[PDB]
């Protein structure tokens, strides 16, 4: 097999850490590492090679791009130009662009007929009251965003507290911003990894005592999980939807049934791989192997 | 006929006015025209009415959007709602979005075979000296961006220059940045509108005595313009390429033929229309009539 | 007289215009109107002239800042410049600077004794509940800031609402924030402008109906004002207490008594003379004139 | 002795540490290390308890501020309470705020007649060929810094690079930039650490062999440093003249003699102390102890 797989990413975390390590390990490979921002080349004589301080990369079959939420735009440019020199990336550069934008995501699930909790768009409303009877959510979430980003999600209990807070981020200089109805659930939402049409592992993020969140650590705490067949097709279907080889679909246990939350193109590896003992970073490199073509 | 159209744009301007204008005077169309900061609405429960000022807009067969460069992650959002209602639009979300990124674009262009200016790509190059002799030039234009905006261009004129300025903008607080070589020319610059397939209208933009730029006001100078066969083919070849509709091409006159460098989804039309006393706000109802479908 | 008066500025606005035009009436001066981000100059060998579009500046008895909430670090920069040079300023550098800081400036008042509202700072506070029983208010307002700006304010009417205010804007990517409670009043508060040791002209702002604000225009409806003596007192003793010569202060009509809410250095003239018809721009000429020294 | 001390920094470093270990030893003080961000209070009612974490600060006898280069405003405003809450600090706000401001500082020292480099200060000049001809240099340092910060220095090394430099940052998203004349010296320059009237450590910074810079790390490399009487007693008035209780001075040699290139009022502590092998975090627990009064 012996392939050159390149490493897009800015740099050496456990995730990037762990396939240069599985790819070393597994039938093999030749891993660099590279910072998309060090790249630098002609978009134009078509293709051309890619420049990387001061000498010209040498062809890789693969490239796995783990591009920065910030740095995004750079990114997927560099990504572009490894693929059209013929490396298979996996998260295609069309695709992750795309994932960055939530409200192009959220969107396009939505029409694709994933089941999503309700939620409304907004940036400057004009009229609040009629956005929060729209959604109906007496309670609901309110995040704002910013461009492409995130910058705070935060419960609004009452009429008047989702009033507020709508009307603080309208001073625009908070941007684009969204709402949708709270949970049961309880400050635990589910996180499926997909690596091609396969949920590969999955752990629960349990929120603490003050409010919710739930997050990674805004006070999380993982423990492994038990996926239904029913969140399982769901997962796997948002990454199809997507146009994502690897994904981190985060799912809701409501009442009606699972309702996917937010869909990511570079997932951590650390807290899930530690909870469940599974070797992620292998299968994708096992999905890159069935896929590129040496 | 008698349409519905609803133009999404911040204000009255002359483009937004004139379009109100010719809409409302040919084939006696209705016209709204929304900010789609102003719009808010269910991107769940699929497609859902958009909301404005506490009220429901009223389906729109069409709609004309007119997005700032500033405001296009929710501009295309709200459009993208539009088109999920059922409304035509002229240049669609997808292709406006793309669009915006400069790079992306100019990748799209290079690759379809539309020629450019020799044109490097870079954000932290590591080694401004190799960046400089790729690209080739000793005289070359360094186009400062960060994200999807630009925020300069400067000539460097010798091989310190280019290096100066490489240095200067690499404290990434910059971010990402572009080199391609200078002209022949001389500071003058064809800009044709597209409209479908055809260029409805062209003028020449001629840079003031200090330095170059041309832009529309750097210190510019509009004049009717006198296009080849060739360059009006390349113009229509580039819109077609984006997907774009309605675009303003921007041709540089090289020796070795005409050079594209620019390609805008939402052109002005002030400037030229008084240059050239053309209707192109009509020429661009008359193509939402023979697409849109009532 | 006949004094060469600097006006720096960014533009002509009614209030740079009334100026340029007091100043050539009265005592017939001689204006010249610079934007302070033109002017550039040798902060070392000590003084030094300053420099204007290639031209070096003729040496103005007075210059009359009016620096943007947006360039006042470079704009007291110029302003230091002249004062280094001569020039009698009315409002000087470090006055100014320290009034674009609501904070220091809130308080040095506080510490001089002048009557604000019970008022709480905070920026990412890690216990609100805690936060919002300090200052007491059920009822109060939060006004985000961001460095040294203002960026919002908004009433939170309920314990609820102050809480998902705080957590929102406790995401950093808001940055600094201020709590005070609500008022009487009625969306309404007095503007006093003092010039020197008087004030000078004074109006009411009311509120549309629509919640509160008050300002020139968020809803904002002038009318000419009957000021107490205590309430005039005050207005000069903040001016004075802000080492400022010319001022915008804003006061607050409590059941306790008058409150100070705001100082401004550069107050807007139109708003406050065309509902009085009084000659603002005229009585800082005239306090010039018995100040600087020609 | 015994006092209770705390520190304002954001957190746990080698200089916040090596001072929670300092007091902690010599004269057995007690130490809280806070974030300023954390704190919130009262600015009303004058004075009035700082909160923290829900509780309420028990009154140091002094606070030693480590106030970011980003956080200033806040943290200063926090400083400042502690100061009103009778706290002696090292460095007060007053003296820290300005000294953030390079510009408001190099006019400061160049006013009391400390010898720096010739320097050029500019926004948007207009004339960039007479701000090059000004200055003098022939090569020139241009130094970005937008608001107070610093984001860039770069060298100009001909008339064009400094032309195509200067026009580059003109575009005012980069906003306010400082010209001034490069050396002899050699990518090295000394940096002096002052203790109230005195130098208590001293080291070289030498640059790598790609261009200059110099910087701790830019290719930095310490060396324990000779200083001459006259630039012991420049790093001495520099401090003075900021009114800075600790300072970091960086000197440069020039032939004419030393010159002041730059003055911070939160020096780092372990490249100079690792260097010299003395302990400053000491010097300063003991400047502490003559000056704060329990
Ligand atoms: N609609 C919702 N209902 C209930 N809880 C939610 C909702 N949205 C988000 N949360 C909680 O807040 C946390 C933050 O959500 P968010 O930032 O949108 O996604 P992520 O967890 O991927 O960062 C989530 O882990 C979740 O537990
Ligand atoms: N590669 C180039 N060679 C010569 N002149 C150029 C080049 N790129 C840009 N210019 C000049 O500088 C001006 C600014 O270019 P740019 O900002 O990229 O496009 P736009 O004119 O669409 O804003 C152009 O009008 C053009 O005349
Ligand atoms: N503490 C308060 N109590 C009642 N109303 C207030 C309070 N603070 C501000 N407001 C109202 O909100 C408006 C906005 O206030 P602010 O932005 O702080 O000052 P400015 O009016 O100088 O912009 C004010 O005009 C005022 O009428
Ligand atoms: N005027 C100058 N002449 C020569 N070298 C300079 C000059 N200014 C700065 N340098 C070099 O560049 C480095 C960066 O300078 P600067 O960022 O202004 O200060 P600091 O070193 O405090 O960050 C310095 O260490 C110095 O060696
Ligand atoms: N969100 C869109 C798709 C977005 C895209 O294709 O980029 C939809 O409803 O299909
Ligand atoms: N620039 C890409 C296309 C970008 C896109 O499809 O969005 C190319 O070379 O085809
Ligand atoms: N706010 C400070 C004064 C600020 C200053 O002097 O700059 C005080 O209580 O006196
Ligand atoms: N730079 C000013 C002093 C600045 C200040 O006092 O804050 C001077 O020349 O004295």
């Amino acid at each position: 097999s012996h392939m050159k797989i390149a490493i897009l990413s800015r740099d050496g975390t456990l995730y990037s850490c762990k396939r240069l390590r599985e790819a070393a390990i597994q039938r093999g490979h030749l891993v660099e590492i590279l910072d998309p921002l060090s790249c630098y080349m002609n978009i134009n004589p078509a293709a051309s090679s890619i420049h990387y301080k001061g000498r010209k990369l040498p062809h890789f079959d693969a490239v796995i791009p783990r591009i920065g939420t910030a740095i995004t735009f750079y990114g997927t440019a560099a990504l572009r130009q490894f693929e059209m020199l013929g490396s298979y990336p996996l998260n295609e550069s069309v695709a992750i662009a795309r994932a960055r934008d939530k409200l192009r995501s959220m969107q396009l699930l939505a029409r694709q007929g994933i089941d999503l909790p309700v939620t409304g768009i907004a940036h400057s409303p004009d009229d609040t009251s009629d956005l929060i009877d729209m959604v109906g959510g007496a309670p609901l979430v309110v995040k704002l965003v910013e461009g492409t980003q995130g910058i705070g999600v935060v419960l609004a209990e009452t009429r008047q507290a989702a009033e507020s807070v709508i009307d603080a981020f309208r001073g625009l200089n908070a941007h684009i911003l969204v709402q949708e109805y709270i949970k049961e659930a309880q400050g635990c939402d589910i996180r499926c990894l997909v690596v091609g049409d396969e949920v590969v592992a999955a752990i629960e993020r349990r929120a603490k005592e003050g409010d919710f969140r739930s997050n990674l650590h805004r006070g999380g705490a993982a423990s492994v999980a038990s996926i239904t067949p029913q969140e399982r097709e769901i997962a796997i279907k948002a990454a199809r939807t997507m146009a994502l080889d690897v994904a981190g679909v985060d799912i809701l246990r409501a009442n009606r049934g699972p309702l996917v939350m937010e869909v990511n193109a570079s997932p951590g590896l650390e807290g899930i791989e530690k909870t469940t003992g599974i070797d992620i970073a292998g299968k994708m490199i096992r999905w890159i192997e069935r896929h590129a073509t040496t």
